[PDB]
DNA sequence: CTCTTTTTTCTCG
DNA sequence: GCGAGAAACAAAGA
């Protein structure tokens, strides 16, 4: 998932777990859970949520005043709320038990991560990992943007995905954003404009919102939190190979790779 | 059979 | 520091 998504599943869970006591937590998967999967049962057995929370990609869940479990779904990460008696599915690595249902995480690629940290630890761990300004018009300030793309001679799609200009893009909203603001994706950001610039910060905003309100990208249904979405119905690019630019110009879209990621663009409106 | 495809961190030169 | 490429891993498709 990218922030779309995982604000979707965030809002789900908010509504359905918070409140509840964790009567047990067990593991197929330990080894996701990085920072040791007993202490994290030993901590957070008994204690009940108190609220979800979202960083950039990452989900926060607030459990007792002092404990934070921060979750990253990375490529395949899917959140399913199931009764207490249901079947084990393959892929399922952890669950969280409660008194009348169980939050399972599933990952097929086994990349999503666990992360227990005390509540004045987390703006920390925010912080060594660099990640950007939430893509909001109060957080993500456009002349600091503007600085740090003058700075480097990077290509504006592999930087935009590191998540330090701005938190959130993944390759779905990356090629979007980049469509949108008329950018070719291998653009060398210092060669950019301030008006490109100022298209470039809207539209990442104006994307990223969208998708929230739309609950965002499901390629398809699933079990799964956050499956109900409906922006793929509004992508513009992103797995739209050899269709036409919807501008009209009769351009088709042409898939590249860039720094090894697949990227989907209209080289009408996306000039080098 | 092989190769390629689908978020973050790691290696190497 | 940089970029390129690969790796964690699993499944599907060519
Ligand atoms: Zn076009």
């Amino acid at each position: 998932p990218e922030l779309p998504e995982v604000e979707t599943v965030r809002r789900e869970l908010e509504k359905r777990i918070v409140g509840q006591k964790i009567i047990s937590i067990e593991a197929t998967y330990p080894r996701m859970v990085l920072t040791g999967f007993e202490q994290l049962k030993k901590e957070l057995t008994g204690k009940t949520i108190q609220g979800i929370s979202r960083r950039g990609k990452y989900l926060i869940f607030e459990i007792g005043d002092d404990f934070r479990l921060i979750s990253h779904l990375r490529m395949e990460g899917k959140y399913r709320l199931a009764t207490l008696d249901a079947p084990r599915e393959k892929h399922d690595h952890l669950t969280m038990k409660f008194a009348d249902g169980q939050l399972i995480y599933a990952d097929v690629r086994k990349f999503g991560t666990w992360e227990l940290i005390s509540t004045d630890q987390v703006l920390p761990y925010f912080l060594k990992k660099k990640i950007g300004p939430e893509p909001t018009y109060e957080d993500f300030d456009e002349k600091l943007f503007r600085e740090k793309l003058r700075k480097s001679t990077k290509k504006i799609k592999p930087y935009l995905l590191e998540q330090t200009l701005v938190a959130g893009l993944g390759n779905i909203y990356v090629d979007e954003v980049l469509w949108l603001a008329k950018i070719h994706p291998e653009k060398e950001t210092n060669q950019l404009i301030e008006s490109s610039i100022h298209l470039l910060h809207d539209s990442i905003i104006e994307i990223l919102q969208k998708a929230i309100k739309l609950g965002g990208s499901s390629i398809r249904t699933y079990s799964a939190l956050g499956s109900t979405g409906k922006m793929q119905n509004e992508l513009q690019v992103y797995g739209k190979t050899g269709e036409k630019c919807s501008r009209g110009h009769g351009a088709e879209i042409q898939k590249i790779k860039v720094a090894g990621r697949g990227t989907h663009f209209c080289p009408v409106c996306q000039q080098k």
